[PDB]
């Protein structure tokens, strides 16, 4: 599995929560880590920062290690935007993806995608046509909506009642890691 | 006639020139016009204004005046990302746009597409699903090569020869005035 993250750094997120969100990551990782799985991780906001590819990990497979030194990015939300980087760079041949592998990508958001050229039905359907699994966690007051929720059952496979995590804090997210763990583990065994 | 006009406002565009383009975009409003004709512009670079909408112009249907106070916005070119908004917002009912209609659109830029997360891919299919027929001016040195030029011919409507046009300067512009002029014509009569 080419298992990549999409990470949410909008200066709307406080220092700490965003310290706790980027402990969440290492955890979920060194959980995941098979031995042929391989991981990717890139911030967003209104900037794209590619941390890490599959290609790299390999070469220093420790999470803690690459998870430890991100710089926040304060922006705001261009999910689409990610995606569709996420698609087009991540999880391409040069970047170490492999090709007969399950294609699979966690998005961790703060809130709705704001200011941002494209929309889900300019990257999404790209997104299903390579075959990348979705799954989202969604952070916060913001996704308490009757429409906010629409969104994070968007991001997501379907179906969404099982791609989507909705929490309400980033202390929270500890809350789901076996969840979010076991899920992608059936996919592979 | 919904007639609209895209003018590109990025910062390689010296002021003068900038002023040339001004020029033409008002005599060619003058020159186009009919009791039933309806003007729109919209100059572009990484940020977009909309100058006058349909239904404003005919609230002062004066080229020469609308366009005096025009001011270079100096961003870079995302000309796909401006496709799209000639298309969402000017094209809109709510912006004065008929419905039984014609739907011209003239493209005028000296440089090709940068740092813009849309594709011509992304837009082109939109501004055909609603009917735009699209001319596309190409200023200066920029579309020297049977490559850049290639930009052209994907914006435009085909058959490309009909629909495009590039020229030297900004000072030639009056070159192609009467031969722009009369296509727009041969779409109504």
């Amino acid at each position: 599995s080419d298992i990549a993250f999409l990470i949410d750094g909008s200066g709307s997120i406080i220092p700490h929560d965003f310290r706790r969100m980027k402990e969440f990551v290492s955890t979920v990782m060194e959980q995941l880590k098979k031995s042929k799985t391989l991981f990717s991780l890139m911030q967003y906001s209104e900037e794209f920062r590619i941390h890490f590819t599959f290609k790299e990990f390999q070469n220093n497979p420790n999470p803690r290690s690459l998870v430890k030194p991100i710089t926040q990015l304060l922006g705001r939300t261009h999910t689409a935007t990610g995606i569709r980087k996420v698609v087009r760079e991540l999880f391409n041949i040069t970047n170490g993806a492999r090709k007969n592998a399950f294609k699979i990508l966690v998005v961790i958001t703060d809130g709705e995608k704001f200011g941002d050229p494209l929309g889900y039905e300019d990257v999404i359907p790209e997104a299903d046509r390579e075959g990348v699994i979705r799954y989202v966690i969604g952070v916060g007051d913001a996704f308490r909506s009757e429409k906010s929720r629409q969104e994070l059952n968007t991001i997501a496979s379907k179906p969404p009642r099982d791609h989507v995590f909705q929490v309400n804090n980033f202390e929270a997210l500890k809350t789901i890691q076996n969840q979010l763990r076991e899920k992608i583990f059936a996919i592979e065994g």
